[PDB]
């Protein structure tokens, strides 16, 4: 601990070659094979001396040939595995992913398999390979829970699987991320950790509400609340729509999660610029979102706006509806007149006559 500081302090004054020869103050060698490929991660992405990097992978390689015990060699290989992938070394990462493979495939304990497995599969997450992370989590599930061990020594390897898929998916964004939520929360409820199911059933929605511009470093200042931070990243990183929809989405969660700010952000994000140009499913989007915001005038200048005839009756029922739960009804029946598809104007009709 103490090594790793004199190790980025000779990093950071760019003593490159002594930091290196310290590295082998560190006992285990999993342990340098990180501080060695946390190294050239850094260098590759702040623009440090490019040079260095092979001479690292290579001692960093090195180490994991020598290492002999399946599990730790399977972990080294899967460490060096996504460092090359961030780098878009991709068919050498790849060649590293198949050696964590078949180290793994090595183990005896089937549970210690599908620990290895799962950690595998979370370097191939990081790596930027979802869907093959989450075969290999599958398979470390499958491993786990088909093994002949009594139930006790097959929760506490599950749980870890559970942990390392919310990780997982923490890392990614929305799109790819749902997937791997799904699993964690499965995992969580079956299994009795329900502090650690409602984490994941909250990051769902989040992730669910907050989905175009759902990038894992909104995702995790949204959970925060620091809301003005991810807000501040959306300007950065979007413009126009994009922006728009962003901003919404935003807000809805700031509804969610009961911060009553969230009607300024809708006020902004509309105030801010001059309206962008749309493609109708923009606008059907837009829609969807003003409504569930309960911005229903607003939301109801976008619907008008839909091009696609059933979209367009989905979008004035829903608008509908709402007015009838939240009294308003003055304008209730013209919209209900207005909805094109007749079938649905009829389902909206028998909805209104909701008892209560």
């Amino acid at each position: 601990m103490t090594t790793l500081e004199e190790i980025n302090l000779l990093v950071e004054r760019g003593y490159y070659e002594e930091a290196l020869a310290k590295v082998y103050e560190i006992e285990d060698p999993i342990e340098q094979v990180q501080v060695l490929t946390k190294i050239v991660v850094t260098i590759y992405q702040h623009d440090g001396p490019m040079e260095w990097i092979p001479s690292i992978m290579e001692d960093a390689m090195y180490i994991a040939k020598k290492l002999r015990d399946p599990a730790n060699k399977a972990v080294a290989y899967s460490i060096i595995a996504s460092t090359l992938a961030i780098m878009e070394y991709e068919e050498d990462a790849m060649d590293f992913f198949n050696r964590a493979i078949d180290e793994a495939n090595e183990i005896e304990s089937p549970i210690e398999k599908g620990m290895v497995l799962s950690t595998l599969a979370y370097h191939l997450a990081i790596a930027g390979y979802p869907d093959n992370a989450l075969e290999i989590f599958n398979i470390a599930f499958d491993t786990i829970i088909g093994a002949e061990t009594s139930y006790t020594h097959k929760v506490d390897g599950i749980l870890r699987i559970g942990d390392l898929l919310e990780k997982a998916g923490d890392t990614l964004p929305s799109n790819e991320a749902m997937d791997f939520y799904k699993m964690a929360f499965d995992i969580f409820d079956k299994l009795h950790v329900n502090q650690r199911a409602a984490i994941v059933e909250k990051k769902i929605e989040l992730a669910k509400t907050v989905y175009d511009v759902g990038l894992p470093q909104i995702r995790a200042a949204l959970l925060k609340g620091k809301n003005h931070y991810a807000l501040a990243i959306i300007k950065k990183k979007y413009s126009g729509v994009m922006r728009l929809i962003g901003e919404l989405e935003v807000a809805l969660w700031m509804k969610r999660v009961n911060n009553m700010e969230y009607l300024d952000v809708v006020d902004k994000a509309f105030e801010c610029c001059e309206s962008p140009r749309f493609t109708d499913v923009n606008v059907q989007h837009i829609a969807r979102l003003l409504t569930e915001l309960g911005n229903l005038r607003r939301a109801l200048k976008f619907a008008k706006e839909i091009q696609n005839i059933h979209k367009r009756s989905e979008a004035l029922k829903a608008i509908a509806l709402e007015l009838v739960r939240r009294k308003k009804f003055e304008e209730v029946k013209k919209i209900i007149e207005s909805i094109p598809d007749p079938k649905i104007r009829e389902e909206a009709l028998n909805e209104i006559g909701t008892i209560e």
